[PDB]
């Protein structure tokens, strides 16, 4: 329990090692993005280890694949929880929801790649960036500002049922109420591979804009089918409704025009020194794995946990209490990757600024900024739910 350097050691911490857990999707709908996130975290931890680790201890990240399935995530959580100090990458809103009570009981610092409001309200869970609702509020306001929609128009929102799509949808509906828009709602599951019935329904409803809270496979299908039907409505996706791999498929033309993504994260093409450095470092380590916005997300999550570990080390306290208090002492985080945040609270989003990006085969990371990160008044005044959607 206390190392020979006088540092208190919690679960997963020995005299020479700090074990961290990663619960991701390597095989399901988010496979290429979970790979990128996971590899970017490993890149960060390797760089740290090369510089002597933390508190003289090497960081070891153990990786489990839940396949974007909540029951498997639970099983994985119970296999890791007594033997890792923290979980700096846990992919997926329903997956982390399923273990929220255990996280709280265990005092497990968890950094999801998941942005539901259902994960707010826990000291131990850092929801990074914006929440999904705030991204759709910003995004709908942007559609109106850009005259892609007007008062009285109808939005069709295709969404993964539950925490992720439902949170996004909450934002859509708030914006629609405030702005005088109608909403047509289309729930889907991650196992729905083919969007042609959804496209048919969107067309029947004569929507003016199409919103999507799903993964890359659904985005390719929906965009491709819509454009093959002559639909000209803009498409606005949540932050994970795209991977650059899709540009190497016939969906490309339906993604590089008329398709936008609302996200708190900067793409790999942003003109920031830390982004350029990351692009070079990641490309060097993993030459065969395309750069994507998951790389940014994973490197950033690793940066968050390491910052907290270093502060906890300096307090001679690599326990779960020491770690969370180190993390929650940071009111002004800015890792240089394009998403400044405040970590001292957890009853509201860490930021309310959303970028609009689009797919671009010419750009580093397969995407470019269309609108620099902004917080609409609409989003600023919105009441964000805490621990539910
Ligand atoms: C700064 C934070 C926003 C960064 C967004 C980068 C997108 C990376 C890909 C994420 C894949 C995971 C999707 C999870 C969907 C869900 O919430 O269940």
């Amino acid at each position: 329990a206390t190392g020979p350097d006088g540092v208190k050691q919690g679960p997963g911490v020995t005299d020479k090692t700090i074990k961290l857990g990663i619960a991701t999707d390597l095989t399901g709908v988010y496979a290429p993005l979970g790979k990128s996130i996971t590899q970017a975290q490993q890149l960060y931890y390797e760089e740290v280890n090369q510089r002597g680790g933390v508190c003289g201890r090497t960081i070891e990240a153990v990786v489990r694949d839940h396949g974007y399935d909540p029951q498997k995530a639970v099983s994985i959580y119970t296999e890791l929880n007594n033997n890792v100090l923290a979980i700096p990458h846990f992919l997926g809103s329903p997956m982390v929801s399923a273990v929220k009570q255990r996280i709280e009981s265990d005092k497990m610092f968890t950094i999801p790649s998941a942005w539901t409001t259902a994960l707010l309200g826990s000291k131990y869970i850092q929801v990074t960036g914006t929440t999904y609702d705030v991204d759709m509020i910003n995004g709908v306001q942007w559609l109106m500002d850009k005259k892609l929609i007007k008062k009285g128009d109808k939005l069709g929102h295709v969404y993964f049922e539950g925490d992720y799509g439902g949170s996004a949808l909450r934002g859509t509906k708030y914006a629609a109420e405030q702005l005088g828009l109608e909403v047509f709602e289309l729930p889907i599951k991650p196992t729905d591979r083919d969007m042609k019935s959804q496209v048919a329904a969107l067309a029947k409803e004569k929507v003016d804009a199409i919103l999507l809270s799903a993964g890359p496979q659904q985005a390719a299908s929906l965009a491709g089918i819509a454009r093959s039907q002559g639909m000209k409505q803009p498409i606005l996706g949540s932050n994970s409704a795209y991977s650059p791999q899709l540009l190497a498929t016939p969906a490309k033309p339906a993604l590089v025009e008329g398709f936008f993504i609302a996200t708190a994260g900067a793409p790999m093409s942003a003109d920031l020194p830390a982004i350029k450095k990351l692009a070079e470092a990641y490309s060097k380590k993993y030459p065969k794995d395309p750069l994507d916005s998951g790389v940014v997300n994973g490197y950033g999550g690793a940066s968050i946990v390491v910052s907290a570990l270093e502060k906890a080390c300096a307090n001679k306290d690599l326990t779960r209490e020491g770690l969370i208090n180190a993390h929650r002492s940071e009111a002004n985080a800015d890792d240089g990757l394009g998403t400044p945040m405040n970590f001292t609270y957890f009853d509201k989003p860490a930021t309310r600024k959303t970028y609009i990006i689009k797919p671009d085969e010419k750009a580093t990371g397969g995407a470019v900024i269309v609108e620099q990160a902004f917080e609409s008044e609409l989003a600023k005044n919105y009441q964000v739910p805490v621990g539910t959607f």
